[PDB]
């Protein structure tokens, strides 16, 4: 009977380990930054300053043996290797020819990617959010931004997570051309070219990892020895909270899809593809990979790229090779992974692919039913309208018809109805495919009655440029406005129109829009009445759910209206 093991909580790191490293105090290249390992190194010193020592000693995890070695004198310390994240009761035991003696249990924390280490999130959602009974079988996503935390200050806790069945996180960036970035501002290009030292061309990595890990956020018990930090441990501890919960990181985006292009090469979707298997090893929360490329033939923010022989070939390789890769990661952690992408929904782009190759390898098709018109140009419209508007010229709307200047229309007009139909004559399958809401409004000023050639519609009118105005209200980018600024700012309580805006409806496009006669501001959105069409739309159809663009934008009015149009 030697003296029980006395931990020493100071040799032994306070017992806080870690299968990932990561930098907290400076920035530098992802591979420089980012460190994981599949076992993690434990290390426990113990004390035994009277009796006698003994022989060997055992260490425990919950009763079960996890290391064993031998004890030389006063002190001792035990190295070993472990791979499983959690929190453990630990006992160390000292042995000898005439019996065994443990510690006192005490708890060893061993953080790992899937937040095993972490209690579920503390939530703090706005109560106008409401609760559903809605049938888990329903897709119902949101996508939330890295970028968010900032000016927007929306941060993870605040999602209304058990409204939502998928969260997009946007955005994650694919090192080489990435010229597109520059548009961004706010140092956004310089950022990346830090992340991607070190990293070969075409390969994931974090943009901003501040946001991603660095970040304390008091709400999750973040302090300086905190292995993980920023939105992926909240995103871990959210995890915790709602198992069932999938969260998909989104590949891409408006300004981060150059790269995408140059995939009609092989090597590069192969270089690709090993660098996500990699990315859901290290950051084990996430549950699939959404690919957000646009767009393939071209449209998207690079004007010199697209090639409408090869991309959408491409494309399709991507996805076949990319389930391949996550029937890997299946067998190798008995999960299921999930592969999506987000793609555009105008004829022009639905044509560049085959659709019905991709999606046999694929769970989801998030279709982008919404900036159909906007502040790009001065021709009024409904961004996000179900089917074609009131304004539409006689044969538009299946492009049959003609326009101003007597020229043919060269495809079916912007309209979500039309995109879905493109979809499905394809034949891709209802059930594959998720419909688009925007929580989030396109405008323009210098829409005056004087424009109008119906004095009732606004979209029969011409603007001058761009909806103005502050972040107070929602604008963050000229031209764009958040559902939840809308709602303060142009309509009010009850849909009455406030501060110079009347509110309007297009029943035959099934699409809200507001209107400030003196300004000539206008408006086009989501709201209550054309979210519930969409759902009632998408029940019809049989299509697999609704998901949203982002869901910082929303104040609880859009995601309600999505269940209740599901209802
Ligand atoms: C039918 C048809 O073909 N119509 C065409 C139409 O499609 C074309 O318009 C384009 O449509 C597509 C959809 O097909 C749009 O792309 C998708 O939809 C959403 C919403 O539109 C896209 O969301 C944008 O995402 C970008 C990133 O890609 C966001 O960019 C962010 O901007 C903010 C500023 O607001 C930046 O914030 C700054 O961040 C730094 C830190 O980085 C911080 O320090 C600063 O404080 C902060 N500043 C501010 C002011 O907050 C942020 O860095 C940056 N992020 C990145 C990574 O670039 C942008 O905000 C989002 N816009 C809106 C609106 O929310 C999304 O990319 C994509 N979704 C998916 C699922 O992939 C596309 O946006 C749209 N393009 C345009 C130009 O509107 C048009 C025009 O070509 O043609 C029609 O024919």
């Amino acid at each position: 009977a030697p003296t029980a093991p006395s931990i020493d909580m100071y040799g032994s790191n306070n017992l806080q380990f870690s299968k990932i490293e990561l930098a907290m105090e400076t920035t530098s290249g992802y591979n420089d930054m980012v460190k994981y390992h599949e076992l993690a190194k434990i290390k426990v010193k113990f004390n035994q300053w009277s009796g006698t020592s003994g022989d060997t000693y055992n260490v425990y995890f919950d009763g079960v043996k996890v290391a064993t070695g031998a004890i030389t004198g006063s002190q001792t310390t035990a190295s070993f290797e472990y791979g499983q994240g959690g929190l453990y009761q630990m006992e160390i035991e000292a042995c000898d020819a005439t019996g065994c003696s443990k510690s006192a249990p005490v708890e060893i924390t061993i953080a790992d990617t899937d937040g095993s280490h972490l209690k579920p999130l503390t939530m703090n959602v706005d109560p106008n959010n409401k609760s559903y009974n809605t049938d888990p079988s329903i897709v119902m996503g949101t996508y939330f931004v890295e970028w968010g935390i900032y000016g927007r200050d929306y941060t993870v806790d605040n999602m209304p997570v058990d409204n939502l069945t998928h969260i997009l996180y946007g955005f994650i960036p694919i090192c080489g051309p990435n010229e597109s970035v520059k548009s961004v501002g706010g140092n956004s290009f310089n950022a990346l070219q830090t992340a991607c030292r070190g990293v070969n061309d075409y390969e994931v990595v974090i943009h901003d990892p501040w946001a991603a890990y660095q970040k304390s956020f008091p709400q999750a018990g973040h302090e300086y020895s905190t292995p993980i930090k920023g939105n992926y441990a909240m995103l871990m501890a959210l995890k915790q909270r709602n198992p069932d919960l999938k969260i998909i990181p989104s590949i891409g985006g408006w300004t981060l899809s150059d790269p995408f292009y140059d995939f009609v090469d092989k090597k590069n979707r192969d270089t690709f593809v090993a660098s996500v298997k990699k990315f859901l090893k290290t950051w084990k929360f996430y549950d699939g990979v959404d690919i957000d490329w646009m767009f393939p033939g071209g449209g998207g923010a690079a004007a010199d790229k697209g090639d409408p022989v090869n991309d959408g070939p491409a494309y399709i390789a991507l996805m076949r090779e990319l389930r391949v890769m996550l029937d890997e990661l299946e067998a190798e952690t008995g999960r299921t992974y999930e592969l999506t992408s987000a793609i555009g929904v105008g004829y022009d782009k639905i044509e560049d692919v085959d659709y019905a190759d991709a999606v046999q390898y694929m769970d989801y098709i998030f279709a982008m039913t919404y900036d159909f018109y906007g502040g790009w140009n001065n021709v009024p419209g409904h961004q996000t309208a179900l089917y074609c508007g009131s304004f539409m010229r006689p044969g538009q709307c299946d492009g049959g018809g003609v326009d101003e200047n007597g020229e043919p229309y060269k495809g079916p007009a912007y309209t979500a109805d039309n995109g879905i139909q493109l979809l499905l004559a394809q034949g891709v399958p209802a059930n594959k495919l998720v419909l688009g809401t925007a929580m989030y409004g396109r405008g323009w000023e210098g829409v005056t009655p004087d424009t109008l050639t119906d004095p009732n519609d606004p979209m029969t009118g011409t603007a001058t440029g761009k909806l103005k105005g502050s972040t107070a209200q929602g604008v963050w980018e000229d031209g764009v406005i958040d559902y939840k600024g809308i709602k303060s700012f142009m309509l009010g309580a009850n849909n009455t129109g406030i501060n110079g805006f009347e509110y309007g409806y297009d029943a035959q496009a099934e699409a809200p829009w507001v209107w400030n006669r003196s300004t000539g501001e206008l408006i086009t959105f989501d709201d209550h009445r054309s979210v519930l069409a969409k759902g009632n739309y998408a029940k019809s159809l049989g299509l697999a759910g609704l998901f949203s663009w982002e869901i910082d934008a929303d104040n609880g009015d859009i995601l309600n209206a999505m269940h209740e149009g599901m209802a």
